[PDB]
DNA sequence: GATCTGGCCTGTCTTACACAGTGATACAGCCCTTAACAAAAACCCG
C-alpha cells in the first residue's frame, strides 16, 4: 500500500516540498501513505500486475 | 687481345631490439530512511 503509494505520488511530493533528505522525505511520505490501502490500493494493484507480468 | 670469371661491391630482404606507468578525471555501485506485500528454508504435531 504505502510503498506503491509513494512510488506513485513521487512527482508532486518530491517536487513540491521534499524535506531534509530523500530518506526522511520518503520515510514520512510512506508513513502518511500507510496511514491514508483505503486510498492507495490501485498503485499496489499495478505493482502486482507488473510482478505477475515479469 | 677476345671472352671469361670469381672477387668485390653493392644491394636488397629477414629476424631481432622500448609503450607501460603517472596523476587527475569520471562514472557506477552501495550503504543510508520507511514500508508493505510477498517470500522463505526449518521444523512440529498433524
Amino acid at each position: 500500500a504505502f510503498f506503491l503509494f509513494c512510488s506513485e505520488y513521487r512527482p508532486k511530493i518530491k517536487g513540491e516540498h521534499p524535506g531534509l533528505s530523500i530518506g526522511d522525505v520518503a520515510k514520512k511520505l510512506g508513513e502518511m501513505w500507510n496511514n491514508t490501502a483505503d486510498d492507495k490500493q490501485p498503485y499496489e494493484k499495478k505493482a502486482a500486475k507488473l510482478k505477475e507480468k515479469y
